[PDB]
């Protein structure tokens, strides 16, 4: 069963229940490490849609049809009882790609791509493939997916 | 009814857990050695699940039922740069760490939480911890119910 809902123009509505999916991995890339305006700030809690994670297990590829959300969270603090490092706040947003053969045969790997204006929006915005696409072409690991930072799909794909 | 997450020896030691990469994340923190004099006690990511029994019940009340089994998962760093700019991404897993909360299976720890260390992914069980070892920092600084909430932020958002 397919998790992604969409409207008529194949636009993804804004994914709920993201956070009861298979979660793939976290990186931080804190606002203070980058001229004090990441990217992406600043935690970042990565999911697979449940579908996808079991034909993942299986074949170490995604189907037509995966989700993954990309969760953002601020850093709350710099120094805990565990020691110095980083430690997440607050949410702060949502981006996610869908892969869809028939729905983007002329995006790169048929991944579109995808933003949100605040957690209230009741859908996403597509965008162009210069904004997205092309980095994650250039230099992810695998199919467009950064897997090099999921161990957890490592992990999980078949020997 | 819900079902029960963990398997338990007859002396109540939990079994190593399997599985638990589909349980219901809660938050990541990440404690470099290089920010820890080169040795941080948790090295080095960390990610942390609980089961979904127990995150079903927490979405209804905001506690910590009988049978919760919290799993934390430690990584090392894998990198400090990538496309997206500076920071930490993760590398390889490195071993787990757990606790439980049953009253009947531990009614005279704090809390009633046991905490597990395990020697390998490859052990059978793991080893149940001395108060002292785990629980103290716990009881001491941890936000609710000796669990340290401050840094779920699924938690935080899943109450009621
Ligand atoms: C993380 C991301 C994800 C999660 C899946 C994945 O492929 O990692 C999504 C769905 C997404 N972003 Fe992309 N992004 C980049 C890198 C290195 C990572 C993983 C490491 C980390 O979490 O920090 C990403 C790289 C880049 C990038 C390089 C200059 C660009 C311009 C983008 N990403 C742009 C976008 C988006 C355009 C608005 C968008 C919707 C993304 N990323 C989604
Ligand atoms: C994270 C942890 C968890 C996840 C649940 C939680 O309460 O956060 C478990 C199951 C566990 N550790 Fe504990 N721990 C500490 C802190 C600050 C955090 C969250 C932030 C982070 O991930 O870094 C924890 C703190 C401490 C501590 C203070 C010095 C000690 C002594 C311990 N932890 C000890 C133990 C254990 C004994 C070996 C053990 C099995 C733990 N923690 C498990």
């Amino acid at each position: 069963l397919n998790y992604g809902s969409f409207t008529k123009e194949h636009v993804l509505l804004t994914p709920k229940g993201y956070r009861e999916w298979v979660f793939i991995g976290a990186s931080v890339t804190p606002n203070e490490l980058n001229d004090d305006k990441a990217a992406f700030p600043e935690f970042h809690n990565v999911y697979i849609d449940p579908t996808s994670w079991g034909h993942w297990k299986k074949t170490g590829e995604f189907r037509d049809g995966t989700v993954i959300v990309k969760e953002l969270a601020g850093v709350g603090s710099k120094a805990s009882p565990s020691g110095n490092g980083y430690f997440p706040g607050e949410f702060n947003g949502i981006e996610a790609m869908v892969k869809d053969s028939k729905r983007y045969p002329e995006r790169p790997g048929n991944w579109a791509f995808f933003g949100f204006e605040s957690y209230e929006a009741k859908q996403g915005i597509i965008q162009t493939d210069e904004t997205c696409a092309a980095c994650h072409k250039e230099h992810a690991a695998h199919d467009m997916v950064f897997t090099q930072f999921y161990p957890v799909l490592r992990a999980g794909k078949p020997s």
